[PDB]
């Protein structure tokens, strides 16, 4: 897999779970983690042995926001709590809000 662009959605294929993250560069992604807390961590470390892919699933319906706006919002949330639990669907929702906005 070539290096993703900043703002790209990353789908991580666990056994029995789909963890999502958004690429913010230099090997880093922003994603949710159990204490949910927003973390900025290296994709190699997050994925471990699991496969992953870029999956900008909704680029056919919505334009991504400007890359600098995606990154600013992702960075503003790093270290902050979110009010829902980790599920595959909640994780995907989280990164979709970053790439596409609240709509």
């Amino acid at each position: 897999i070539p290096e993703p662009k900043p703002g790209d959605l990353i789908e991580i294929f666990r056994p029995f779970y789909r963890h999502w993250a958004i690429y913010v560069g230099d090997g880093y992604v922003v994603h949710l983690a159990p204490p949910a807390i927003v973390k900025k961590e290296l994709l190699y470390d997050v994925a471990g042995s699991d496969k992953y892919q870029v999956n900008n699933k909704h680029d056919d319906k919505y334009s991504p926001l400007p890359c600098s706006k995606i990154i600013q919002r992702a960075e503003e949330l790093v270290g902050q709590e979110v009010l829902y639990k980790l599920t595959s669907e909640n994780c995907e929702h989280f990164v979709n809000e970053l790439r596409y906005g609240v709509a």
